[PDB]
């Protein structure tokens, strides 16, 4: 069947940005027919995924807890509330949750709308807007309730240590490290797919819920788990920003509650499967979505190239194409995945220390544009805590926003902002102890960084009209001296967060109130269209601190 099949009315909206004027381009791009063929390495890693999460138990989440995970710039609903009245808990929006759950319980078969918008990104010729396709918020609160608890518990056990949403970033780099280690000569790639989104198949969508259906399930789960697979997850019509019929979806939606653990469990089997068709010897996989890193024993250059080519032929059977033909690689530092790349660096003791960056072109561009014009969700400061160890994010994020939040007297203001999938509201004042948590003591004491990093950096800030790094040296020696001057968490963002920046560094300590961050909800699943609201929070608060 057609991935989309379209009306022909228009994709309405609500250092460029991606605009709805674009939105036909990517149209043509997503639409087509899908081919798959099915074998015996398929139906095998199937059954021992099922048998995995078979051991799995969900439990519902009631209308309290879901209501609590709404985020507060959440879309509203059509039937008059919005994302605050959830939160609130207010009768109206409740009510309408309710009338929505128990319509999920008795109908087996409509199929649910949705709507489709064209999504407004800055990039640095031009790209076309990706399209962004989900239910009403009531859905949405519904979507939660019977699933949230099994997007957060069933990768992990399905998928063990393959599952890339249960890391830190300092436990990301640390799984590499230790499997490109353990090989005796290692072979890396990393493997796109064209448009996974309408790649997906109804029937991997029916084989993504023969995999839900394994847990132990309440009753009212299991039949919301049936009907919203039907009537949502495979597809249904398609309405603009307007309400105007745009067409029709048989693919993977997006902004549903599933997309991401749905596409991680569907490219996850794919790959395992297509990993056994090409013979690939001893893989170690790690998948995040669609975006999938397999690191392997190299049986030669010509046999890599090969088994590489016979890796692409099952992954396209399974209708799931590539985008750019995979290559291997013999550095792990040579592998590119979610934009980003493991480099290394020096602690303060002279010790090796790997870490994921990525070029800055990009994260640079967006906080250009988000120093321009007032934005609810950043992703500055979701590039500071993704990208804390990194030469670029210490010397010019840290040092260019804090010097804004001082000017401002904004340090303790929370914000939004989204970092690949999610959403996390953070006190800028709380950076310190977060990067200790995802990244150790020494993202504050690198310093060797790599002829190939520094090149990278120096180049993109020549090319984007930046200040030189000897400009961002002398601006956080002030900034510093400024946070250090008012105490408390910001006398701690100055003295870790511009260590860096003083001649004589300082021999820095653990930050004891680190220790009580409950951090378990932050990297637990992905949530990527998942619309979830992290909201940071500390367990026995400590007088002194
Ligand atoms: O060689 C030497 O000894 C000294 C050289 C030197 C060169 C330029 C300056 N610049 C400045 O003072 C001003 N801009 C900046 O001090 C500035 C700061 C951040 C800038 C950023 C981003 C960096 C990441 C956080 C968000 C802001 C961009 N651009 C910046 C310019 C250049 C710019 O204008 N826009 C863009 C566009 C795309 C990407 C980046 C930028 C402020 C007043 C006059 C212009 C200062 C010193
Ligand atoms: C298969 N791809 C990979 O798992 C990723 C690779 C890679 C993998 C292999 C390789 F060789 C090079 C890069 O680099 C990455 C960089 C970031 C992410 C990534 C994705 C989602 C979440 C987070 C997160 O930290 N969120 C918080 C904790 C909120 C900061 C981070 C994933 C990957």
């Amino acid at each position: 069947s057609m991935s989309y099949t379209w009306t022909g009315a228009l994709i309405t909206p609500c250092v460029y940005a991606t605009t709805s004027r674009s939105a036909s381009l990517r149209q043509k791009k997503v639409t087509f027919d899908r081919l798959q063929v099915l074998d015996d390495h398929y139906r095998d890693v199937l059954k021992e995924m099922k048998a995995k999460a078979s051991t799995v138990k969900a439990k519902l989440l009631s209308v309290e807890e879901a209501c609590k995970l709404t985020p507060p710039h959440s879309a509203r609903s059509k039937f008059g509330y919005g994302a605050k009245d959830v939160r609130n808990l207010s009768s109206k929006a409740v009510n309408h949750i309710r009338s929505v759950w128990k319509d999920l319980l008795e109908d087996t078969e409509t199929p649910i709308d949705t709507t489709i918008m064209a999504k407004n990104e800055v990039f640095c010729g031009r790209k076309p807007a990706r399209l962004i396709v989900f239910p009403d918020l009531g859905v949405r609160v519904c979507e939660k309730m019977a699933l949230y608890d099994v997007v957060s518990t069933l990768p992990q056990a399905v998928m063990g240590s393959s599952y890339g949403f249960q890391y830190s970033p300092g436990q990301r780099v640390e799984f590499l490290v230790n499997a490109w280690k353990a090989k005796k000569c290692p072979m890396g790639f990393a493997y796109d797919t064209r448009c996974f989104d309408s790649t997906v198949t109804e029937n991997d969508i029916r084989v993504e819920e023969s995999i839900y259906q394994c847990c132990d399930l309440a009753p009212e789960a299991r039949q919301a788990i049936r009907s919203l697979t039907e009537r949502l997850y495979i597809g249904g019509p398609l309405t603009n920003s307007k309400g105007q019929n745009c067409g029709y979806r048989r693919c993977r939606a997006s902004g549903v509650l599933t997309t991401s653990c749905g596409n991680t469990l569907t490219c996850y089997l794919k790959a395992a499967a297509a990993c056994r068709a090409a013979k690939l010897q001893d893989c170690t996989m790690l998948v995040c979505g669609d975006d999938l890193v397999v690191i392997c024993e190299s049986a030669g250059t010509q046999e890599d190239e090969a088994s590489l080519r016979a890796f692409t032929e099952a992954m396209t059977r399974y209708s799931a194409p590539p985008g750019d033909p995979p290559k291997p690689e013999y550095d792990l530092e040579l592998i590119t995945s979610c934009s980003s790349n493991v480099s290394v660096a020096h602690d303060a003791s002279g010790k090796r220390v790997y870490y994921l960056t990525r070029d800055p072109t990009t994260p640079l561009a967006r906080a250009a544009w988000e120093t321009a014009r007032h934005t609810p969700v950043n992703s500055w400061l979701g590039n500071i805590i993704m990208y804390a160890p990194t030469l670029w994010a210490r010397m010019i994020l840290m040092t260019h926003f804090f010097s804004i939040l001082l000017a401002q007297e904004q340090l303790e203001k929370a914000l939004d902002c989204q970092i690949y999938g999610a959403c996390y509201s953070i006190e800028p004042l709380d950076l310190p102890q977060i990067i200790q948590r995802l990244h150790g003591l020494s993202a504050f004491s690198l310093h060797s960084y790599s002829p190939g990093e520094i090149n990278r950096v120096a180049s993109c800030l020549r090319k984007l009209g930046v200040p030189p790094l000897r400009v961002w040296r002398h601006r956080a020696r002030s900034v510093r001296a400024r946070l250090l001057s008012q105490g408390g968490r910001a006398a701690t963002c100055g003295k870790y967060l511009f260590n860096w920046a003083v001649r004589t560094k300082l021999k820095l300590t653990p930050i004891p109130a680190a220790s009580q961050l409950d951090l378990s909800s932050w990297f637990v699943a992905g949530y990527s269209g998942g619309d979830i609201y992290h909201s940071l929070s500390r367990a026995r608060p400590r007088w002194f601190m």
